[PDB]
């Protein structure tokens, strides 16, 4: 995160840190929020051949007592992600058992309403990411404040969709999410409303959040089969 300002501590108990393995580099991290007891919705792009996931967390090098260092045995990515459009950039993890609930651990649902969010309003978006293009991540869970931008902003985008995808930032503010922070939730009115994906490599706003209103159905079939 990028301009934003230190989160009160736990005041986001269905934030997720994720540790994402692969075979042939160190570790790299994505965000994540618990949307069941045993479910963790991030970005595809965050997949790899083992993630660990934990809750509970405000400063993530001090071990304390509403750490919940939590087991994925599978990973649910969506069957039409693209690596060269970045379409469908959406994921589902499944933990080995149910976390605990606690006042730092909690889960966020979503309504039943599905309705299309339009531009305009301001909605907030937390993550442990970089802090600055040539900064490291952060120890502490961070959020800022950001504006739903109307879909031309992102025109640059080539392959960004409206359909898809919400246009997230003004261009003259120096606030935005960044590497790390994928994954995460940005919150309209306390619902969430788009995953954090992706931008430029100098994070210049606006980026580019998968628009979940578009992948409910999608969401609700993983979730009533498994
Ligand atoms: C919205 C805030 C924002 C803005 C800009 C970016 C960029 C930089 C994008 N640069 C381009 C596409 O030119 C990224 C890219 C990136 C990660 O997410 C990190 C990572 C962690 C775990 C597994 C794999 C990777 C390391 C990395 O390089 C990334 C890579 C693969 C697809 C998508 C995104 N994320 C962003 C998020
Ligand atoms: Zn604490």
């Amino acid at each position: 995160i990028i301009g934003g300002t230190e989160s009160k501590p736990h005041s986001r108990p269905y934030m997720a840190y994720l540790e994402i393995v692969t075979s042939n580099g160190p570790s790299k991290f994505c965000g994540g929020f618990l949307i069941r007891r045993n479910f963790v919705l991030t970005a595809a792009h965050c997949a790899g051949r083992s993630i660990t996931v934990t809750l509970g967390a405000h400063n993530i090098t001090e071990e304390e007592d509403t750490w919940q260092k939590l087991e994925v045995i599978k990973q649910f990515r969506h069957p039409k992600y693209n690596t060269s459009t970045l379409h469908h950039d959406i994921m589902l993890l499944k933990l080995k058992e149910k976390a605990s609930l606690t006042l730092a651990v909690g889960t966020l649902p979503f309504p039943s309403q599905k309705n299309f969010v339009p531009p305009g309003r301001m909605c907030r978006v937390a993550g442990w990411g970089r802090t600055g293009v040539l900064k490291p991540g952060s120890d502490t869970l961070q959020e800022v404040k950001l504006r739903l931008m109307d879909p031309q902003a992102c025109s640059h985008f080539r392959d960004f969709d409206h359909n898809l995808q919400l246009c997230v930032g003004n261009p003259r503010k120096t606030k935005s999410a960044f590497k790390g922070d994928s994954g995460g939730p940005l919150l309209c009115a306390g619902v969430a409303q788009g995953i954090v994906s992706y931008g430029r490599s100098d994070a210049k706003p606006p980026a580019v959040f998968t628009r979940i209103s578009h992948y409910r159905p999608w969401i609700n079939q993983i979730l009533q089969a498994n």
